[PDB]
């Protein structure tokens, strides 16, 4: 029970339990919402008072604000999950505000999900208390399954765990007071008699007065409330929109044109895109250039594995692998063959852009994935079967100033199972971290198994370790990993030099393979051996290739939201 | 469960964790394998001895027979879950019991066969076929076999060998054996046949390792790795008994009987464990006095088993027949109607426990003549409530974990079904049946050609016509799909005993709640919706439709949140989420809540199952979909789809 590797965490939100069907997109519907008519309904609900729960001060504004803040106050950067865009099992007194909004959800039904309705109720409450917010973006599909200086540091830490700076933390604290700039929160907390303490009576937020950096931050706002009104606008925006993905995922006509630093923005498509006859002119140009299949697949997977299917940030778009925060990570081994791949895939970019049919310019963030797909095509063609990996271009390269080291320092994988990376600070073993990594990328069990089996053989291993590889000749996409694992002629033992690896004796005289910990799980766990026995049969060689191509393509197209 | 209804049971084994894909039907694959090639592969795998698990007598056959038994010996009738066709004797919850010890090394011996076919031979099928072919290879003309037990890639959530926990008394063990074989619907003669002819093949076998559930990963999913001796073979420890029954453990003959009836069987103690019976003879060693267990020796003292066994001592052909029939019943117990047995080995003769529905003997009606039957049904005075209740009662006695029951056969008129409590036999069922029979007679006497309708079709046809009429009265001009091809089976083709288990002790779709149920009504409704293979939205829409239609037990008001009955509308959903009413447990406290409509009026009335949808946090998210202002057509379409899912659920011919 406790130590059982549960595969149920992969199909956590299936399509069988969705009451909407397969053919149902949340992007063609909320764009048709007339927010000018929805705000009237929200105003009516805010003004009225229902008898089953009386209206505090005859107004539901503050309740909606607290519901919105509490719904988007459970975000955590280390894992990404939580936030507002999720299901989060939609306290007690804050589970009735979800049922005080039914008169609005009833008029729309499917064109306005709860995850949008609650947060929009909060934002409209802010706009009704006399505040000019920054904007709003719909499109949060909801899952269908579940003393001062002693607390001052705690406040600075709790917000620091929610990707919140110091000035923005102060803005969020002061804004909640609710935000109407009439109660004069900071206007009295700084000009009041100090004999009135715990020992009118103030609250326990006296940290804002006594903490040095907090007091310095609030000194500006004491005499310049306009900067407070502007800083709370960005703080609220960040609070309710941290969970959602790139800027291209924002819907509705209320979204503001001004792009921010924390969205991880990328430049728009300032040119034409590469056609179909031209990508075949690049694939044959990607090879015959020096790069083998190992380097190309490692580079391509190293830029699209940073995705996080919880807050939908990271991914292959933008092409930040060439930039600073990721070309320095240990898993993307910088002193190895990464500074050479990056330089090689820029001469091709320069050469192609020089001699191009007009203005058909391709970006580096596109060339990296194109090189990966060309490498897989070559590897497959070297193993009998031939296949063309499908491709959806349109990525753009982001400059150094668009990204941010501090925000990207959390995306560093503490352990990457598909590449046998295992650093330090690993409480869980290497199997559960593989499961979590596959859950973040929105991978299903067959997809996870086929991806591991393909990546081991292809060459994507940390520092090209001989671990995992169960093939007599690499640089060829075969199912030889599954066949040699399900094979029962070998005998597995813990390694003599005990460091977490294993050793597969061939039974008779010698040692053939050298396994690992995130590898023998597939050969041991029955629920995964059931899939290994499917991909490692006699006839199912083409099935493995087709499934690997499909899973690879879906992983690469994970973060493609504009198309 | 203590609390927190687990709606993850309604979608277990989904189409996501399924490597084969979506467009893959097993019945179109296994019907093409050369079964002779499969036999020549299995009969060769059970001969070459692997070095990591040496074969006793150089013949794995008995191990395969034991594996086949233990794979289908977990089938329990009282719910139908578990057994052969499931395939869960391979996943974690079942490969860790001490009973199924050394039954994983057995399941890995068949890999050199499964790999040769890959996807045209399921594991849950290959295990049982390997058992049957091992039985065949030792000189035993078995009854038959039928492929088509699809594997499932996710574990679902569903006897001592010495006596009642340390009491080697055949008097004590005999009753336990009889009960644990009643639990699988076995008779007494069939139980004796299984115990005798299953232990004629093979032999039995502290300081062992952990189960594969918690074994080290270098074991490769195995377990129970013993350190005594070489560990595997000639010292193998799997049940710690070390008994050899038959004179030749690799050949079929009645040598069990003369041994168990030509000795006196003193009591001894095994090296590992204890409590085995020994005579006060010589059996060839795999690589010894005649010994017997306590359960096996129970067949010599129990008077009920005494007559059967001592008669089998004189005429062995009776044993040769009864064991074959019992084995056939065992491995095919939970695979379903005879229409699912595909493969060139299926027998032609039918059996009573198969619940046989006779084959059609007339031209089936078309989708051009049913426009007259639907008119006649709706023009016969029968209300929508009666037709819907009859149709649901016909198609609610189905078990998706056992594939038995269902609408086909037309049992709703025969004895075991018409007399149950949930589908009242007082004026409700006994009146609809007469009118339906009259209508079928009128149609058949005036048929165009040889086209003839069967009564088993008319119950579903009347249900469909009633639903169409209700939807037309609500304001939608839809038509409900219907596929004919059902037949009516006579009374002597229905085992009255075998349907007593099918009686629904609690049916959440009709507010029926009897006695003896452990869990409350909500969990019973969840289990019912799991048996019919219904997802959460399908269950919600079915409940919401059946409440308003009027298919309650005794047509009680407990759940009809509508003042306009006989009208298929979502009024059960919009009025449930009406937060302007306040609920209150009734002073009678009979489990029937009631909603005081604002001031003092007790307008509605509910039940513990009709209020879960408005209380459970994750199950209200579905009610809030169909309860919107515009999702009336969506609700109607989803209800029709779920109704077709329930009606055409046992149809395997189509
Ligand atoms: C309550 C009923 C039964 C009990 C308690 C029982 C008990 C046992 C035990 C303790 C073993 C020793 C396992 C080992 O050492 O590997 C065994 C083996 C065996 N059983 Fe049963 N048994 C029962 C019914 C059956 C049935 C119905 C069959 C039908 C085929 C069967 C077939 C076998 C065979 C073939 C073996 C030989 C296994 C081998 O050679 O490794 N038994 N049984």
């Amino acid at each position: 029970w406790p130590n059982r590797l549960n595969l149920k965490v992969l199909h956590q939100n299936p399509a069988v339990a969705d009451p909407m069907g397969a053919a149902f997109d949340y992007a063609a519907e909320v764009a048709t919402i007339d927010v000018d008519a929805l705000t009237r309904d929200i105003e009516e609900v805010m003004t009225t008072s229902q008898p089953w729960w009386p209206a505090d001060y005859g107004h539901y504004g503050p309740l909606f604000i607290r519901m919105a803040r509490h719904a988007a106050g459970t975000y955590r950067i280390h894992d990404g999950r939580g936030g507002a865009g999720g299901g989060m099992q939609r306290n007690a007194s804050l589970d009735k505000a979800r049922r005080l909004l039914w008169p609005v959800k009833k008029k729309y039904g499917k064109k306005l999900s709860w995850a949008d309705l609650i947060v929009f109720a909060g934002n409209c409450a802010l706009e009704s208390m006399g505040f000019k917010t920054f904007g709003f973006g719909f499109g949060r599909v909801d899952q269908w399954e579940p003393d001062p200086m002693a607390a001052a540091v705690d406040i600075r830490e709790t917000f620091r765990r929610m990707a919140m700076n110091d000035v923005e933390t102060a803005a969020l604290i002061v804004g909640g007071h609710p935000t109407k700039w009439d109660n004069s929160f900071l206007e009295i907390l700084y000009g009041y008699e100090w004999e009135l303490t715990k020992s009118t009576m103030l609250a326990t937020d006296l940290s804002l007065r006594v903490d040095p950096i907090y007091e310095r931050i609030t000194r500006r706002w004491l005499e310049h409330p306009e900067e407070l009104a502007d800083e709370f606008a960005k703080a609220w925006y960040k609070l309710i929109h941290r969970d959602m993905g790139p800027v291209a995922r924002y819907l509705g006509p209320l979204v503001p044109k001004q792009t921010l630093l924390w969205q991880d923005p990328v430049p728009a498509v300032s040119h034409d895109l590469v056609g179909e006859a031209e990508i075949a002119s690049l694939k044959s140009q990607i090879r015959a250039s020096g790069l083998t299949v190992s380097q190309l697949v490692s580079t391509a997977w190293a830029a699209a594995s940073s995705f996080r299917g919880s807050d939908k940030r990271g991914g292959a778009n933008g092409g930040r692998i060439r930039l600073q925060p990721q070309v320095g990570w240990e898993v993307n081994d910088p002193d190895g063959d990464l500074r050479k791949v990056i330089r090689t895939l820029e001469e091709i970019q320069e050469s192609f852009n020089s001699a191009a049919p007009g203005n058909i310019k391709v970006s580096f963030a596109d060339l990296v994935v194109l090189g990966g797909c060309a490498a897989i095509e070559k590897a497959a063609k070297a193993a009998g079967h031939n296949i063309t990996v499908p491709f959806t271009p349109g990525r753009t390269d982001a400059s150094q100033e668009q990204t941010d080291v501090e925000s990207f320092a959390v995306l560093e994988p503490k352990a990457d199972g598909f590449r046998n990376y295992l650093g330090k600070g690993n409480p869980l073993p290497a199997e559960y971290m593989l499961l979590d990594k596959a859950n973040l990328l929105t991978l299903s069990a067959p997809e996870m198994t086929v991806l591991v089996g393909g990546l081991r053989v292809l060459g994507a291993n940390y520092k090209r370790l001989p671990l995992g590889v169960f093939t007599e000749a690499s640089e060829s996409l075969t199912n030889d990993f599954f066949v040699n694992l399900l094979d029962m002629g070998i005998t597995w033992e813990p390694s003599p030099a005990d460091d977490g690896t294993y050793q597969g004796k061939d039974g008779s005289g010698k040692v053939k393979w050298t396994g690992s910990r995130v590898d023998l799980v597939f050969g041991s766990n029955s629920e995964l051996r059931a899939l290994v026995e499917v991909y490692g049969a006699d006839d199912a060689q083409p099935k493995f290739v087709q499934d690997f191509v499909a899973a690879w393509d879906k992983v690469m197209n994970l973060d493609r939201f504009d198309v």
